[PDB]
Formats: C-alpha cells, structure tokens, sequence
C-alpha cells in the first residue's frame, strides 16, 4: 500500500518478506500482521517487533526472559521503536508508529521474538 506494509506470518515460522521501504514522505508507518495457517497462538504466534539491528539481540533476548504472558517483550524497553501484539493462526493486528523515529541511512530490523523464531522471522527496514 502506501505509508503502510501488510505481512503475513506463516505455519512454518516466516515473514512473507525480508525488506521493508518507508518512505520518507510519511508521516507516519503502518504494518499490518496477519497469520494464516491453523496452528494456534502458543505453538506459533508471531508479533512484528522493530528495533535498529545493533539492538535487535538484546530486545530478543530480554523478550524470552520476560516470557508468553509479555508477549515475548520486555515492558517498556526502551529500544522497541515499534511492535505488533503476538498473534495466532485467523489473528490479525496492526502498529501504526511515527516515522519521525526512524532517519535515513540506520540500519533497522523486523523481527518476531516468540522463543528460538527470530532465527528465520526476521528482514530489515530502511527509510528512503
């Protein structure tokens, strides 16, 4: 779409894209997450999670110590510009954030953080 991304997280433990463009134009940035497949939210749940990629390992880390009932996130890290809820299969949820948080030329990750997923649900997203 525009100012905006819709991404699907599957039964077997991937994003349908690796690469995010925001355009400068925005104002502000929308990711819609969906999750089709059947298997439920415990086994398989995916959230959206952006962070810079220095950061991406210390917000996955700190997720899984936090555990489910977080939603795999630490509350309040400071160095989540932006996260989805975790969702199971049929769930969708959307994050709208200000691309005033982003500049052009960092290095920023997507990433789920449901325990040992990251390893495959992950991409990046510039602003250009």
């Amino acid at each position: 779409a525009e100012c905006s991304v819709d991404i699907q997280g599957n039964d077997q433990m991937q994003f349908n894209t690796n690469a995010i463009t925001v355009d400068k134009s925005c104002k502000q940035f929308t990711v819609n997450l969906s999750h089709p497949g059947n298997l439920p939210k415990n086994v398989m749940g995916h959230n959206w999670v952006l962070s810079t990629a220095a950061d991406m390992q210390g917000v996955v880390t700190d997720g899984m110590a936090s555990g489910l009932d977080k939603d795999y996130l630490k509350p309040d890290d400071s160095r989540v510009i932006a996260h989805t809820k975790l969702i199971g299969s049929g769930e969708k949820d959307s994050v709208t954030f200000d691309v005033s948080k982003l500049k052009e030329g960092e290095q920023y990750m997507f990433f789920c953080t449901f325990p040992g997923h990251s390893a495959l649900e992950k991409g990046t997203l510039t602003l250009k």
